[PDB]
């Protein structure tokens, strides 16, 4: 369960948030693949209740009503038909598997879902799988309001409900097999593995009873005996009962701690300062770089939501969002996933986005396609970090150096650095207020080399700055502090 499955040489996968199937399958040929993308964490594929106030927010897909793959993102066939051609073009699908609950208690019984199944939360009956009453965690929580009151208590975060969610009872034959069932009908289509959605709600060995049911990978595109790569979202900043070592017999971990740190770190917050960064990785606390999943932003805390707070870095803060996400690809610490956005109307008041639930770009509900500019961005609303140069640069500058040791550390004490990967990559950073202009030891081996943030290497020149490495590894470097992109990236494969 720790190995991606992804290609050899891939090593990033993306978050194609709330895009259609149909967009995936093209988003897979025309840019993935090419571009050396490991695969795609998808939205929740499963049945969602359809919530109309707000008008279809993101959240209505943490609300499952069935296992039908039927959603606004597309239909079973769909689905399937984006499993297949992303596979067949080395680029893997990781799903989002909603299992620890059902929909809030709250909202009303009917057919108001997805794909039109009748559910009724109030009786707890959800027929489309089915459900009953019987399969819900109502006679095992203990708090007086039902829901999860606090978070010092292990038992209550995980036998009541999050924020009103109706809590399966996992420790149930039944409920483990109703979900492997639909775990193993996407194994079976093509999919690599799941994220799966709040580990911390959930007991690690229930998550493991649900795991021993699993086939193993599609022999048609993995190698037999190949296991679904499980990474596991569970939120552990200091201080809980539950901790996130308590989940590695059953995959990765998210390591929230990652883009809080981070975030404060590039924003030169808390007397942070990026020369602090020469031990980053588990010097700073985290968990071991074998089970971790890193990001510097994720779907929920992007909003604002908590996950790391105020110092999360965002597509909103281009600039420094480039150079943390940069940071993130040159660093040997994890598995990278890059997030790839839609742009909502941010409205804040009292320090909180009122418009923080808005779902994707839309026609009445109807999910807008991916449409693509001349110049390779998208519009429709589509923020599609994925695409900017200088992210896609480093999922590339990620792939060329994969194996390659964090060598050639250089500081100023201050917020310049500068750091190789054997004798393959080599990046530098000006994060102060004050020019960078200096000869450093790159540990590369002499050339012309293209700058990979300001251009690219197309047929024999450079598009941006050329980097010249003279013949024992020396290069000279200077970097604006008002530069557009304050750091460079050079790799063997963008050398002339
Ligand atoms: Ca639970
Ligand atoms: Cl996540």
């Amino acid at each position: 369960q720790y190995s991606p499955n992804t290609q050899q040489g891939r090593t990033s996968i993306v978050h194609l948030f709330e895009w259609r199937w149909v967009d995936i399958a093209l988003e897979c040929e025309r840019y993935l693949a090419p571009k050396g993308f490991g695969g795609v964490q998808v939205s929740p594929p499963n049945e969602n209740v359809a919530i109309y106030n707000p008008f279809r927010p993101w959240w209505e897909r943490y609300q499952p009503v069935s296992y039908k793959l039927c959603t606004r993102s597309g239909n079973e066939d769909e689905f399937r038909n984006m499993v297949t051609r992303c596979n067949n073009v080395g680029v893997r699908i990781y799903v989002d598997a909603v299992i620890n609950h059902m929909c809030g208690n709250a909202v009303s019984a009917g057919t108001s879902s997805t794909c039109g199944s009748y559910f009724n939360p109030g009786s707890r009956d959800f027929p489309a799988v089915p459900y009953s009453g019987w399969d819900f965690n109502d006679g095992k929580c203990k708090t007086g309001s039902g829901d999860i009151e606090n978070y010092n208590d292990a038992t209550q975060v995980r036998d009541c409900r999050l924020t009103g969610l109706l809590d399966l009872a996992l420790e149930k034959d039944y409920v483990r097999s109703k979900i492997a069932e639909y775990m193993n009908h996407l194994i079976d289509i093509g999919v690599a593995g799941f994220r799966l959605d709040a580990s911390k709600h959930m007991w690690p060995g229930d998550i493991k009873a649900i795991l021993d049911k699993l086939h193993n990978l599609n022999s048609n595109w993995f190698p037999a005996g190949s296991k679904p790569f499980i990474y596991q979202e569970v939120i552990d900043l200091g201080g809980e009962p539950i901790k996130s070592s308590d989940y590695f017999g059953n995959g990765r971990v998210t390591e929230f701690k990652y883009g809080a740190k981070l975030g404060t770190v590039i924003r030169k917050w808390n007397g942070e300062k990026m020369s602090y960064l020469k031990n980053w990785g588990e010097g700073w606390g985290f968990v071991p770089s074998d089970r971790a999943l890193v990001f510097v932003d994720n779907h929920d805390n992007q909003r604002g939501h908590g996950a790391g707070g105020a110092s999360i870095l965002t597509f909103w803060d281009a600039r420094l969002y480039k150079m943390a996400v940069g940071f993130m690809l040159a660093h040997p610490y994890g598995f990278t996933r890059v997030m790839s956005s839609y742009r909502w109307p941010r409205q804040f008041q009292n320090g909180n986005d009122v418009n923080d639930w808005v779902g994707p770009p839309n026609n009445n509900g109807v999910i807008k396609e991916v449409t693509i500019n001349p110049d390779t961005t998208c519009g429709n609303d589509w923020v599609c970090e994925h695409r900017w140069r200088q992210i896609r640069n480093m999922v590339i500058f990620r792939n060329v150096v994969d194996g390659q040791p964090f060598t050639n550390w250089y500081d100023n004490g201050s917020n310049q650095v500068a750091f190789g990967r054997g004798n393959r990559g080599f990046i530098v950073f000006n994060n102060d207020d004050w020019s960078f202009s200096l000869t450093l030891q790159t540990g590369l081996p002499a050339g012309t080399y293209c700058d990979v943030i300001s251009g690219d290497k197309i047929n024999g020149n450079c598009t941006g700055i050329k980097i010249y490495v003279s013949d024992d590894g020396k290069a000279h470097f200077s970097i604006s502090n008002s530069a557009e992109d304050p750091f460079i990236a050079i790799h063997a494969e963008s050398k002339l």
